[PDB]
């Protein structure tokens, strides 16, 4: 994952 504009992202759809 890219620790910045994807973070978010992949934290809370991804786990």
């Amino acid at each position: 994952c890219r620790a910045g504009p994807l973070q978010w992202l992949c934290e809370k759809y991804f786990g």
